[PDB]
């Protein structure tokens, strides 16, 4: 199995012959990916019809998103640190749609099984708004211009799936223990490698798409050394900093200092894996429902 193309990221596009075997096609793969940070996999047809969409009335339901997180951003210049903050609320799909009416991106009581009935027809969101390029790489421009003026919100880490109970392929919550990510506009995620340097998917179920970045594995050491001239401090008695605090580095800063630094953007019914020692970031271009695990290939 080949990439089909590169974003500075492969992109694998099977059939569903070979996407079929979650395993034996992760095997098949692990080269590239242990060359990149991470690697794109959109799935074939055959694999969507198995989805059921819209989801039904309890599923929307069953979505419960707990301790939701509010970033305080500080930085000057590609260089940031977000201090979380938990919300002792927890909120459903309903009221999460409502509050990212909220956090906006720039231009240029008690509820009842028939409110999620009644929302089959408006958990989606207007998505002929990402297909511009140029107006993605706009936000991404305004996003790190404007980062530290505004405290964006994130659910993440609800326990949780909405991926149909027998389906037995590529299925996240079932591999041979998966978190719901409820994104909003701003909404980041910092560098950082997997805990215990596993593997890791993650599949857009709908909603805006994501910006990925990553780092070569070769350039970690160069990285991660960059991190500690920066953030010094922080770096003194703590070998394993960046898998303590939040840091975040813009590419255009990394590129501009020797250190290689990959991008892509991840759109719904896409899966992005990251593999061992390749450290990621990024942020989420607006309101979404993600999923993802941790996993090893041994
Ligand atoms: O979705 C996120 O918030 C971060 C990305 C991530 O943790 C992953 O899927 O590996
Ligand atoms: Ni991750």
């Amino acid at each position: 199995a080949p990439s089909e193309i590169v974003g500075g990221v492969p992109v694998f596009k099977p059939t569903y012959e070979q996407f079929e075997d979650f395993y034996a096609y992760c095997k098949a793969i692990n080269k590239y990916g242990m060359k990149s940070g991470v690697v794109k996999v959109i799935p074939p047809k055959e694999w969507k019809d198995k989805l059921d969409l819209p989801y039904s009335a309890e599923t929307l339901q069953k979505i419960k998103i707990k301790s939701p997180i509010q970033q305080h951003i500080s930085g000057n210049k590609g260089l940031f640190m977000v201090q979380n903050v938990e919300k002792n609320k927890t909120y459903n799909i309903i009221q999460w749609k409502d509050l990212s009416k909220d956090y906006v991106p720039p231009e240029d009581s008690s509820f009842n099984i028939d409110d999620f009935e009644q929302f089959r027809t408006e958990y989606t969101i207007d998505l002929s708004d990402f297909q511009n390029t140029e107006r993605l790489k706009f936000l991404e421009e305004y996003y790190w211009k404007t980062l530290n003026f505004t405290t964006p919100m994130y659910g993440a880490d609800t326990p949780g799936s909405i991926f149909p109970e027998g389906l037995n392929v590529w299925n996240v919550a079932k591999l041979p223990d998966s978190y719901l990510y409820a994104g909003l506009w701003k909404a980041s995620f910092s560098w950082h490698l997997e805990d215990q340097d596993l593997y890791s998917i993650n599949y857009i179920h709908f909603g805006a798409p994501k910006q990925w970045y990553s780092i070569p594995q070769e350039d970690r050491f160069k990285f991660y050394k960059f991190m500690q001239e920066q953030f010094p401090e922080e770096a003194k008695n703590c070998p394993e900093f960046l898998r303590h605090k939040m840091f975040l580095a813009s590419p255009k800063l990394l590129q501009e200092n020797g250190i290689r630094c990959n991008e892509i953007v991840h759109h719904e019914g896409e899966f992005m894996i990251t593999y061992p020692y390749g450290y990621h970031a990024g942020f989420n271009y607006g309101y979404n429902l993600a999923e993802s695990v941790n996993f090893a290939l041994e």
